[PDB]
């Protein structure tokens, strides 16, 4: 039944989202004591229960980079692919739309305080992720893919039950704990928009919510970068398991 | 026999109280490096031990909720929900009174040295959970219910069997990191008050140990949303599980 | 074999010291940003890692506490307990010894810039604990036996096969979780002095690192307490499983 | 077949580095807020997953230190000794470069603002650890030899399947959490510099990348320390095992 494995990928990546823009809004509209480790080790569980979640009916993808790379690499019906990928966007689209709605009066406050009328520079950064500074689109790419590749190769790595001891249940607090290593190293950089659905979806909405063009540009164009670089990434980390790895069990 | 699941049930609330309001208690008056995620990761911490010691004789329904929502969508016996609810609320006001005990001094010593003759503003904090100067009552409602709903909601997929991974043990550790994850992304805009016996009992206390009628309003009638508040959102997060999950097992 | 079981006994403690007092000394002596949590979460897995290595011979006794509570409550032999109890003893004098000469320096340097020639007030909180400014002695008591029997109803109720789905290798990690819990919201009342071992073994040591009669005084007698206090917790906690839970199995 | 082991050698140890290298470069170059806990639990967690991916075919020896000591205690093929330690140097040497690829213009942004012209005094502990000014040279073996031969010890005792617990999956989180340990309660004093691997191969890129001499001193020759204390401290602490509890078992 595929409604049954499209309905759990809205849901799932909702929780992964209202988990991870939740501590994020808390971070910028709330002062709240908020450091790089609070921000990933909540991810990070929170993804984990997305996979809790929505582990029976789906195989937990919540990523249009690992059903790309599960397709490609992994037999998953390409009949599914496109249902799966529209599902978890508009899951995450609604996902934003409520922890803005329980927020909403915590955005009108800070920023009539701080007299942010163009808040594409701080507050959008809770809904979607966002470069530093000091790096510009190509340098985005390269942590992109190079970090969304490590999350495919462990994702693969801990499903993969003819390798070391199988995980039974143990298997979903991992790859939670490898996303908070991922955001906890490398986080800063590009905001590990693992998820072209993580980080898309939300924008639209944002954009929807009184920010504009530069929901998408983020003062230099980013929104590119999110969509393009983790499903290049996923495909190359999927690439070196089953080669480097995987031709080895 | 049901004298042990109200015995349990007066304990387990208990080591919930204790180890939250031990935490936070070391806030106010014990001068503690104590940050959002530190209060919530260890009060999803001591709600796991609360699953762990009363699970084989109870459930571990430590929530006048989730109790009223396992009776509505789990067949439980209509027959067991108010002896359940009188020994989770007796179990919680006696935990504040332990941990007013032990921090007896605590508070007269900070109370002496703020000039704090009325503490229903900080102190209490410690207690139960109180509302934020920059939302009113029935934005707690959307904050509580749609938070309850989300505990619900984990709470049937980590126990549904019928869910991929099943987890014999990890099943309390996860709904543990769960309510961590609402705490630090959402437990500064309500506190977080999830269980309407884990906010009403300690307020009694508080009522009694010198706080007066501010312990039930808090500024603002605001002893209502952690008692109804829940109820209605645990009632939405079980019907949505049932619904877009169990229809789709 | 016994001298096999007491040498792990040895062993499992001073792991738990290094752990749990190489991070406190990192507090005093080395400017660490340690806060409540991040010395109960190391010390919490500190003694999971004592689980771990001792487990086989032993079942990581590592309290003479648990271990005369297990001989009144789980029919260990009384001929085991004497030896086991001046294991653990000399296992935690060493311990400290080792985290002194890898932190050697860290004292005179500490001491030599704030004038401290006296340490039994702060520096010696390292080793063991001691009591706060706003408590007396017969409320540590009160204090360490409530928490000590806390703790022995847990390490009974994950160690319970009779109980909510068995934790075949997870034991060990949530009894370090379960004293993070205790050491985070009751650890600045007494320091969590849960075993009698942990507490004046360090003592018996910094007598002789030069802190005199005042490592066990601590301004207002307070060796006492963590010998007795623990050993009359853990039995009041061993009672009321067998009691409250054990006659519900 | 052995470059089935080499290769996962190479990717492991790289895992390492990129995880436990990129969560500290986040601390010097990119202001972020990085307690001694935050960065001892994500580089634990990073050795985990060091662990967790190429358990199958090497046996996971992400240290020239537990190979050598394998070796002379646990019957490891001699041939592949030399073989070993080559993949996992030029995984790391290799893991440096990929996060100062990532991180590049942090440095020349956070130097120029900061006139660091020579970095190797803060900016070069990012790749590789460094001795405090408040201890030497001879300090550091005693730190570096008695920890390596605590990780040696516990390395042991978790793959012990003659001790109590068996871990079937567990085995990889706890080795983790254990050096979590040790870097938040000695990782001040050298840096827990566990593995010649882990500190050799990102200096010799450090002095690729503009640093010079002071990679290699860092002030007083501090490069010999991490190459042989840790193969001093492996060695002690694998006799240490066999004689104090797997004599024991």
């Amino acid at each position: 039944k595929m409604v049954r494995e499209f309905l759990a990928e809205f849901m799932s990546t909702y929780v992964m989202m209202v988990f991870g823009l939740g501590s994020v809004a808390h971070m910028v509209l709330n002062k709240k004591y908020g450091s790089y480790l609070g921000v990933n080790l909540g991810f990070g569980f929170g993804v984990t229960m997305g996979v809790h979640v929505a582990g029976r009916i789906s195989g937990a993808h919540m990523n249009a980079a690992v059903t790309f790379a599960n397709c490609a690499l992994g037999r998953v019906p390409w009949r599914k692919f496109p249902v799966y990928v529209l599902g978890q966007f508009l899951g995450s689209f609604l996902a934003a739309a409520t922890i803005y709605s329980l927020f909403y009066t915590a955005i009108l406050h800070f920023s009539g305080g701080q007299l942010m009328v163009t808040g594409p520079v701080a507050t959008a950064g809770i809904f979607a992720t966002y470069l530093p500074d000091h790096m510009t689109l190509w340098r985005g790419f390269l942590n992109e893919a190079w970090l969304t590749g490590m999350l495919q190769l462990c994702l693969f790595a801990i499903t993969d039950q003819e390798n070391n001891p199988a995980l039974p249940g143990t298997e979903a607090l991992v790859i939670g704990i490898l996303v908070v290593i991922i955001g906890v190293s490398l986080g800063m950089n590009t905001g590990y928009a693992i998820n072209p659905s993580r980080d898309l979806p939300p924008r639209i909405f944002t954009f929807i919510a009184g920010w504009g063009k530069q929901v998408f540009s983020n003062g230099e164009n980013w929104w590119w970068v999110p969509v393009v670089a983790p499903l290049l990434g996923a495909y190359l980390g999927g690439i070196i398991y089953l080669v480097f790895i995987g031709s080895t069990i």
